[PDB]
């Protein structure tokens, strides 16, 4: 089931790239399997293998690249090169946590981050 990993699974939710969702109802933040999935360095399937209790999901190129770019007034991301609106090659994103919905959607971090 899309019970995105059972925090406690021994599962490794390194600070995944998302942009202003919503303010008026808070912050998502949909994680970038493209983002993940560099981080194991691996095959896709690695991913799946190890972490069945998530799946993926894909917003258009032209989307992600939409937010991010429009954010990048105040911080600078160059790795914005990869991502490009005259594309829609799609990207990749897998649904964040519990404790990251918490996390980023409640806006808390008062430790080091762990909801």
């Amino acid at each position: 089931s899309d019970v995105f990993e059972f925090e406690f699974s021994e599962t490794p939710l390194l600070p995944s790239y998302n942009i202003q969702v919503s303010v008026a109802q808070g912050p998502r933040n949909w994680l970038l399997l493209s983002d993940v999935l560099k981080k194991l360095k691996m095959s896709s399937r690695i991913f799946r293998s190890n972490f069945p209790n998530v799946e993926i999901v894909t917003i258009a190129e032209a989307e992600f690249y939409r937010q991010v770019s429009a954010s990048l007034l105040f911080s600078s991301s160059k790795d914005l090169e990869a991502f490009n609106p005259e594309s829609k090659e799609l990207l990749d994103l897998v649904e964040f946590t519990n404790e990251i919905q918490t996390l980023l959607g409640s806006s808390v971090e008062w430790l080091h981050p762990s909801d």
